[PDB]
């Protein structure tokens, strides 16, 4: 047995899961593209190279930390690292740059003395929080400043607020006039600088802010391929966010990362108007509670499947692996579920950025997302996603469902799609065929963004825009099929599926 | 509402019913072929242009009656009547022609006395059979003759015998050297030259006699493009046929004609060997408990489907109407549902043979045909033939799957299809596409062979062919772009496929 | 394989088809009711006895013929031959009295002072129509009175008139103000009082005229089961039937029978208000087009189904019968094909009313209608019922869906209910068991009702009340026991389910 | 909308995921089992107490650690934890306790003098194994002892040898005859008596040691309602489980764990011999790459539901929780995975046995369960057990699925199911209901067993025996009612199902 082919030959979703086999080998090809952060552990020319061979796809610069500097060498050493195969296109691996922002984070000052000295909060203990500034610099396990000054207002007296991934909970014994006493409900260790969230609260927070629209103007001048903007409530927020990305950066694709319950409220509105979706998680946990997460994440994943758009899974996917070299069996679990649930991109945050362990980090992903490929139920995903396929007008789109269907019955090995804005390979990719889909196009940024989707396998071709058409296509075909050959998704006899033009006519023919 | 869309959009089956609304226009092309046995009452050339006009496909010869001068003329007026509409590619329709074996069949003789004036045979009184050629014109109602020679051989004191397509039936009461002396159970009017039936006796008349391997040897001096074998027994009956057709009619389509119970059983070993099945429910009825036809029935236009070879239900379908202008209530329902069984066509034999309204029956065929083409459940349907239906290594089988599943997504005008042979239109047509099959060709036979398969529609193409193969294309592209929009299959903004080629090119492009 | 077993365990609907085998007979029981319309061919005390036997549950009265003494002296019979076998309980079988009422019909006159004359009309004549009751017995082939007074105020200029149940068709080539001048379109034998319909004329008779009153005021006298409706147009028409039936009538059942274009339309409306439905397809054929009426059948039926309310399929479902002791093919695939839709009951009109094979017609639906039942695709039937069947708190409801939920889970020879109003028996049939409802009442009345539903053998009990409830119980359970066992519906051992009380308890049990 | 019946009643799988809302609340039953290991964080009568309040229903106790002595105290002290609740049926909660064997492990021995205090190993230093129990309690980074007398002649130069939940990684460079000298691949602290696994290596020690005859026999003589049996590899090692248990024994329910390759590939016939299965993800994830753990999982999950027989899904549940007050988004996850997949009961270990918050991490599993449960498709789940589960002739199999449809028919407030042994009650659980399954019983042993399925909520009965059987039953019914309202199941209104005496008597009652 191949690629759990003997599973998805049942009829019933329960036969499916019987036949599962831990002894049938998947295929090569990895669909669903790993979201990298670089920071100090991942952020060398040399480590970043492995990072690309481990199977990193995107390189994401988190600006909730750093100052443009710093992120514009990370940016050329993740550029250093991917140009270093482009000498051979069988090697080259197009990686794409996103950037994450800030947006409205509340985070407390530094401690006494420096943010490397911690602090012991116990509970009961009543807890000073000022916006006084004088306390910044000075923060301390009886004091402790905060960032946003318009606190107190949108926060109630009784109300509970979380410091440090939420670890820390206190509890508002009374609402001050410019200052609040709060008690540890939960204490540990309280560093510098730690997140804030305010559940329950209603912050007024820019969605988006000064310092965002210059490190979002940054993205613009640096050439970023994608946008994770923070905290996304409504979809008015989304349009700010592509007014300060003006025409310039027009082509940037933009994710809005839904992380509390506004959000999760006005979550069509927003998906309307964004490039894709991202679960993050981490804030979600702590700004609705933590049992809800799940249907939020499979609320959102089958939304964005259904409307054809990219939803990348987000934070602690693998957590444990910041600090040790394998998994726990939550953890392995984690990212199978993410893929199986039908999430394009899985990511890493902490696991890369900082951790001891990135390359396996990474490596697990790779491991992972590719057996949870194979043990995915197709005859009930593409059954259901074409019935709930609105009737089109539009040609591309009956050729991607036209060839999805094919690729199905021929069992092939590749659906090889020319095109430039990258359109007609994501209206391919919503039907989710089991097939590989290649995507040959000549703009290099088109390229990177191929990853943001699942199962296109993007290759850019470089050869000279021929002076016939006729010719121009077969050499950009003949370019697919000699690197698809050479990357091994097919051999000389197989059978192959091509979409060219506009993106209207299908070929099945014979691998040359 | 149009075209039962409204019903056909069901989740379930009972659903779908519930939404058939009597007011919901079809589209008006008529998917089931009709074939029509022609006679005394449709042979004049002037009628048979009418018959045309009114929907017959496919002019059915009987050979069970007249010599082979008279066939040749039925053959010549009927091509005459075709050929008249020739002058303008919008009103030509090509019309095959069939030839139908008489088979081993078994007939009475004449009635003596008053001209054929019926014999009444009272239930009761007994009736002497004798193979006596003496009476073999004296038959009445105390001797009746008959042309199996070796009758007594396969009968017994007990057996049942049946004359007039079962209507009158008899008990043998007492066998003989040359005769039997039978019992009259229920009668009826005995008239001359009636078959007889001997279910349950093995009738050792061999499946293709002499006088069966003239008319096949005659039908390929005449070109006819089908052949529908009576009493097709087991494979090996219908690899005789084969033989006898031999290597100048290896291109004639053979249709086994399914009538007794040992072809019921081997029918699975028959329709390996055949290119088609016909239910012949006449002989059949008979030959089996009439309460057992609708199986036989829905089982063989079951096995047809997947198998994906033609099937035609026939015989009785509108008797009614032989002396009627209108059909009974049973008559409608019967064709109209073996539409919506499945039968590629359906045909008629005494209503256009003898009848007194042969026009008023096939238009009422074209009538029941057309609604319930539209009412058909292709939700259903198509999944379950996709379902079904085995995985290939073959280009043009995926590139069909492909072209009928983008067009449902399309809601296309047409599936325009370029093939020579006709394999590349019997391949679309096999999954049931909604959308009309349009085949365009510039073989004559294929053309007409491609009426045997629900949905195809035969636009034969005259235009020389240029050596510029590419060009060669467009030429007939366009072809059945014009036929198609004169004849209101679609409008110019309309969305069309064609499936051109070694058929492996699908194109979805709006008709100009 | 029995009863077509290996069919009804296949995956999916079109391997169901492939899976009906010929060679596989069901169970003794038949579900689906039988109506025979009562006639000179088949009045005598003696015929009925025998159609008893031959399987008839229901005899139908047509007043649209005969006087209240006439249709008295049937009801009489019917009575006196059903009463014949009640003095042994196994051979007892309740047969239901059915009045169908004349409605607003239009019939022609006498023909040459006569009602056994036939004039003869012959295609191109001219024919005259007149209202002037010196006439009414006075009709040739130049003139012909009419019922309808007020025919030219609905009937225009080249519109058509159908005389003799659509045989003949006339075409008004001069419209007066007092007459008609017609001109034949298709010949025919025209014979007194004959039907007469005006398809798009929108004729103003009563729904319910004062005839209609007189003959459904002699149905409370003659305490018939149930009244046939004629004609039904809309609610408010079945609402006047029901006021006229009145409280002495409250029980009687009410079928409209829809035959005509807005009973079709209005079809929702009219079944809220009924008690059951009766496909006409007679004149429902004339009135909407032929080709449409399987749509208005299958609809028909598919919303009774879901509604859980008896739904009639009638008319010409046999008519070769009324000359023939045998059918013809599209007549055996109706009388299936409408039990496959779900028709609780079929019908035989003139085939028992005036044919000369009434029992050789009553026998062969009895025939078809086992064969066709267990054909039947249960695996989806079933589980279309319960997702449609809406969500109540009636624990009978309840009770009833877990009870045919048990009968297919261990194949059950039997589903027992007792009831006194047969709301219960009704329940448990809409869900649509393979297993025979067998309803033990006490109540004569409700024993006759039963027949109108699919599958409920009624089994009325003549012992005495138990002092005491429990034992009474059992006198029952115990009762439908022994007559089962008898009846040939299971042996000794045999698993059977149990429901009793209000209707909240179900037991599957073995039979004693 | 509550409990997510807007969503879970969908009918596409997607739109069901599209569908889930956070702002939608559940039926406060949790019908997920939940199994806490004790040990030093949750052992007392105190915290057990707690426990219970939590959501504990089954108490493991692992017996690779730890004297008779130990065992013994801890299953008093849940029994007393237990019984303080006793006083009060309504607040009454039976609890199991669970024997989970050492089985075949391999360990460590203990490190040098300098405290417990871990070694650290790094990537590429050498370590030598040394079977000479004179370094038995001497380990350091350079010799390490092991238990496992035979792994050098089980080991190749080449192989891996995992230490320490798989966290330390080593390689084989030399086998000696009574040594190894590896490499490390990836180090780490090293502590004391840490697992060893050596996937690729058929590790020869018995699956029922001599430890585990005296373990076993040591369950019976404590009345362990069941037994957690340890790296089981094949059906000849569960059966020598039961000789153990022997007579006094055979009630105790044995649950496979399987937690290396040789019992996942014989897990068909582990799974027959076997009273239930356990994943045990822990050396699962070892014995076979970590990877391809889910696809484990979700086989065996799906084969033990089609087979009605308890699974539970084990280790690193909630990992996290040892340390954190929180888990991760992936624990979150996980968990509630699990329960979508279909698990009966979800485990805790070192988050109980262990960690700092064994109550956080209990309550937190409480939590996401419950929200689990009520996102569960029961459409699809529903229909396909259905589907595959075998037709019977076991009348209370058939009382169990009509109990079943009928509850959802009806939104039953519960199942409530009369049963001594435990059976009917595990039947009706393997369909999946929505409602509760209250399951009143006298036996305890029956009513802790209860646990071990999903939805099953035992109620034991304390009143005696009445001597009219009849009187018996309405007695437990209305036990079953009042602690049934008393404790939130339902209301005065509310129907409910109710099964009594070989269980085939189902009754829709409305709570007195």
């Amino acid at each position: 047995q191949t690629q759990q082919l003997h599973a998805a030959m049942a009829d019933t979703f329960l036969e499916h899961m019987c036949r599962l086999d831990i002894d049938s080998p998947p295929i090569t090809a990895r669909n669903t593209g790993i979201i990298c952060t670089i920071g100090p552990a991942s952020r060398s020319v040399e480590t970043l190279k492995e990072m690309i061979k481990s199977g990193m796809n995107v390189a994401r610069l988190n600006f909730s930390h750093g100052t443009h500097e710093y992120h514009a060498e990370t940016i050329k050493n993740v550029r250093t690292a991917t140009e270093s195969f482009a000498s051979d296109p069988i090697l080259y691996r197009p990686v794409a740059v996103a950037l994450d922002t800030k947006g409205p984070e509340i985070r407390t000052g530094l401690i006494k003395g420096s943010g490397t000295a911690e602090v012991e909060l116990k509970k009961g203990a009543t807890l000073k929080i000022t916006l006084d500034n004088a306390y910044m610099e000075k923060c301390d396990e009886n004091i402790l400043w905060l960032d946003y000054k318009n606190i107190c207002k949108v926060v109630e007296v009784g109300s509970k607020i979380y410091v440090d991934d939420g670890l820390i909970s206190l509890q508002v014994k009374q609402k001050g006039a410019d200052f609040l006493v709060t008690e540890v409900e939960n204490g540990g260790s309280l560093g510098s600088k730690k997140g804030v969230n305010l559940p329950g609260a209603a912050v007024d927070l820019p969605a988006v802010s000064e310092k965002d629209i210059q490190d979002l103007k940054f993205g613009v001048e640096q050439d970023v391929d994608m946008v994770f903007a923070s905290f996304i409530r409504k979809a008015s927020d989304v349009h700010e966010v592509r007014k300060v990305l003006g025409e310039k950066g027009k082509n940037i694709k933009i994710i809005s990362k839904i992380e509390n319950h506004e959000g999760v409220r006005r979550f069509d509105e927003i998906l309307e108007a964004s490039d894709g979706i991202m679960v993050a998680r981490g804030d979600l946990g702590i700004e609705i509670p933590a049992e809800k997460v799940f249907l939020a994440q499979k609320m959102m994943i089958g939304r964005c499947n259904r409307a054809g758009k990219p939803v990348i899974c987000a934070t602690q996917m693998l957590e444990s692996m910041i600090k040790k070299p394998r998994p726990t069996r939550a953890e392995g679990s984690d990212v199978a579920n993410a893929v199986l649930d039908g999430a394009d991109c899985i990511m890493l945050s902490g696991e890369t950025a900082k951790g001891d362990y990135p390359l396996e980090a990474v490596r697990m992903q790779n491991l992972i997302a590719r057996e949870a490929e194979a043990a995915i139920y197709h005859l009930q995903l593409f059954e259901e996603l074409r019935r709930l396929a609105p009737i089109t007008s539009d040609p591309t789109e009956a050729t991607a469902v036209g060839a999805v269907e094919a690729s199905f019955k021929c069992c092939s090995g590749a659906i090889i799609v020319l095109t430039k804005s990258g359109r007609s390979a994501h209206q391919v990719a919503r039907y989710r065929p089991r097939a590989p889909i290649i995507a040959v196009t000549r703009n290099p940024q088109t390229a990177r963004q191929a990853h943001l989707y699942r199962g296109i396998f993007p290759v850019l071709c470089k050869d000279p825009v021929q002076e016939a058409w006729a010719e121009d296509v077969d050499l950009r075909v003949n370019f697919a099929m000699n690197v698809g050959k050479a990357r091994g998704f097919f051999k000389k006899g197989d059978v192959v599926i091509v979409l060219t033009g506009f993106t209207n006519t299908m070929r099945v023919v014979p691998v040359p």
